[PDB]
């Protein structure tokens, strides 16, 4: 059914931004919360970022609020995760994912679609 897709990766120097972007293969006429999460090697995948089915409401974590911003685009059935002042720790890979419930999007377990994820790796 609906693969969700990341793109926008890459290798940058410290300081430098990047822009993530989700495409998914398929509309939804249903309100859906999305995130981003990422995945570095001796780790459990973390919540990175999250924003309402309607767009009104964003969450954070601690360690990148401030830095990156969660946003989307009906039009183009598009989320975004603008990523600034990058720093080597937040090297990773970023996955989105798609869940029915905002409470929830920012939970390992909470969505119900997952992309395959988008290398981020940032050098100091
Ligand atoms: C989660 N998702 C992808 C989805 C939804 N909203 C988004 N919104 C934005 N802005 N960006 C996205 N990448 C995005 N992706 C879905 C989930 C379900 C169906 C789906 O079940 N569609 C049925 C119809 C039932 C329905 O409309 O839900 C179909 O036949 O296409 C489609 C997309
Ligand atoms: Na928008
Ligand atoms: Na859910």
């Amino acid at each position: 059914q609906v693969q969700l897709v990341e793109s926008g990766g890459g290798l940058v120097q410290a300081g430098g931004s990047l822009r993530l972007s989700c495409a998914a293969s398929r509309r939804s006429s249903r309100s859906w919360a999305m995130a981003w999460f990422r995945q570095a090697p001796g780790k459990e995948r973390e919540f990175v970022a999250k924003i309402s089915g309607d767009g009104r409401l964003t969450t954070y974590g601690d360690s990148v609020k401030g830095r990156f911003t969660i946003s989307r685009d009906k039009g183009k059935n598009t989320v975004y995760l603008q990523m600034d002042s990058l720093k080597p720790e937040d090297t990773a890979v970023y996955y989105c994912a798609a869940d029915d419930n905002y409470v929830t999007a920012s939970w390992r377990s909470g969505p119900d679609y997952w992309g395959q994820g988008t290398q981020v790796t940032v050098s100091s």
